[PDB]
């Protein structure tokens, strides 16, 4: 059934602020969750928010955290989360990495003790909508494994990366992963098979079967160059003082304390070539890029062409299934809500 | 022949030398090109050398440059090199990064106006060895397609990521492309097919055929994923005001002034989690991965574990085809050297 995004903006905000989460941070929380649901992120929208009541009761999830700043410098920080939500700890962290790019050029920000934070785009927009480049990274429970290995040690690390001219906007966000989990899970229930190298068996051999992929390992995305960089992003994710490896838990499952890091970085254009300077630049470059010659069945896209596009198919509502819309008629009724003042 | 470490250093510090390069400039330039050599990276070792030759008789190479920091905050730097040696202007370039980090915990300086640099590995390693993390990147001439296109518009591309712990090192150093074209003429010699997803036809069709490669296109590493990064790189490399696109010129041509662009970022852990904790993190991580169960023919290696093996078995010199060796003579010849001071 349709559910309207500015319906799904006052349901987190009712059901949050029932268990103490200040409307501020209520607000911010929902509007990340409306972006992934928007783009067809839909794993990490909506879908995901019956995790988050089950982490906020287990008390995995602090509806009313201490977010300290506890190292500080012109142009770094790191911060600790104190378990709240990821998005509002996120929004602090890049806001502050933005801040700090105004003043001397660049931000970097990483954070400790905070929760999944929804999609990385997110954040890297911050920076693009302030004129400037947002990358941003984060780390994973274990779900891939090294090139030749068969082990799930590394995460999903995702990578943002984000900038805009005068006309074209660019927009990268991925995980280093090849396939979502969801994505298996779902081409099993369809009974189907899974794209060829994704993923691989509990044996070390590569592997088409949904069920298979499931106890064994998915694959990072670009052979050893995408590992590598599943590698670095593990790395780089945690220098806030989080977990890496398998040390790294809670970020798809409630009843953990979330353990994972992330880290934001605002790079500021005005202090290199100029802010006109770039944005003609960007604009000259990707203008080049799609007004290039196209092979056979293609059109030639930009990263976040994709999901811009999905977003303005989306803006008047998207679907969800029954299953999830009866998980938010409960959570509703225990918090005495009416699922009806947000799903008609 | 043989060519040992030793006498590559000396025979290029002797020719640069008698272009008017100060000694100390060719110093570190023979640096790193002998660190490409030794690791095995050789399309940037000394086989690139007669066309610096070219290059500095051209005057596209400027022995004597007049490099300038043009703009300059606590955290950021734009370089301008007077077309001198790119590893002059990017070891100061870096070096430059890396006092700034020193200082604030980070530090990005862009460079314009600079030839070729060699392998992008060489200047993460800095950072490295500082106790630091290093990030390179940088553009290059037009060498393969977008995602879905059949025409060249983004440079190889490379980015590097180096960091070290007490006992492990990481160091990624790796061109976006899926595939060199010398590997791809290589493989048509050889007659064999190359990999599948990395070149299109003439007309813009799949191909894992070296003839049709070399009449078609390259793309990127790693699907949209891959492709998505190069983008990225390709427009970041060049926030100091370098060319991007078709406009960079000259990074593989000697009749061409090069337009490419460098970015130097330097990550300090000291200003995060901090130095000693962090390098125990990453033995942490990197112990855990390199002692993870290996998939069946399949050896598990940590970015940088290759070129490390490789420097380990060509100290004692690596071998030269005749080809390099009559071009290296006359090169010589022509400077009153002797090729037998240095290929004995
Ligand atoms: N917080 C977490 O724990 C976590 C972990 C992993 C992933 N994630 C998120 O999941 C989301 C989905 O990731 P994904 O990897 O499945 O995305 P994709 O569905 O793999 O999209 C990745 C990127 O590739 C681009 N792209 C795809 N096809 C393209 C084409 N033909 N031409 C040009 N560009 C193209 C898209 O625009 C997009 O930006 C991400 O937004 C990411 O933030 C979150
Ligand atoms: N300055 C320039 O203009 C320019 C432009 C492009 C490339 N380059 C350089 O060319 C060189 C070639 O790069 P490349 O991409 O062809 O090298 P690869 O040989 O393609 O290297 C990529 C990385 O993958 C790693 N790797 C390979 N197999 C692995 C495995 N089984 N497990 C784990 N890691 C593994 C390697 O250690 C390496 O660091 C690079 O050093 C790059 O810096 C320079």
């Amino acid at each position: 059934m349709i559910l309207k995004p500015e319906n799904e903006k006052k349901l987190i905000i009712d059901v949050l602020k029932k268990f103490g989460v200040p409307e501020e941070d209520a607000k911010i929380t929902a509007d990340v969750f409306v972006d992934a649901d928007l783009k067809g992120f839909t794993s990490h929208g909506i879908g995901r928010f019956p995790q988050y009541i089950t982490a906020l009761k287990l008390g995995n999830i602090n509806p009313k955290p201490d977010i300290k700043i506890v190292k500080e410098s012109p142009a770094t920080a790191v911060i600790d989360g104190d378990l709240g939500l990821g998005q509002v700890v996120g929004k602090k962290a890049m806001e502050l990495a933005i801040k700090k790019a105004k003043n001397v050029g660049v931000g970097v920000v990483a954070t400790r003790n905070a929760n999944h934070f929804g999609i990385a785009g997110y954040y890297s927009e911050l920076a693009m909508n302030q004129d400037m480049i947002g990358i941003t990274i984060t780390n994973t429970e274990p779900a891939m494994a090294p090139f030749g290995g068969k082990e799930k040690i590394l995460g999903t690390n995702p990578i943002a990366i984000a900038f805009k001219g005068n006309k074209y906007k660019f927009s990268l966000d991925m995980a280093t992963a090849s396939i979502a989990r969801g994505k298996i899970l779902e081409a099993l229930r369809k009974k189907i098979k899974i794209p060829e190298g994704c993923a691989v068996d509990k044996d070390g051999k590569p592997t088409t079967d949904p069920a298979k992929a499931l106890e064994g390992c998915i694959l990072p995305f670009g052979g050893p160059k995408g590992y590598g960089l599943a590698l670095a992003i593990e790395m780089l994710s945690a220098i806030g003082g989080a977990e890496v490896g398998t040390k790294v838990k809670g970020t798809a499952n409630p009843e953990e304390r979330c353990t994972k890091g992330d880290l934001f970085i605002a790079i500021n254009p005005e202090f290199f070539m100029g802010k006109e300077e770039f944005k003609r630049k960007v604009d000259e470059l990707l203008d080049e890029i799609k007004n290039s010659e196209p092979a056979e069945g293609f059109e030639i896209l930009i990263p976040g062409e994709i999901e811009e596009r999905n977003k303005m198919k989306r803006k008047d509502g998207f679907e969800i299934d029954k299953n999830l819309y009866n998980q938010l008629k409960e959570i509703c009724n225990e918090l005495g809500l009416n699922i009806e003042d947000y799903i008609e």
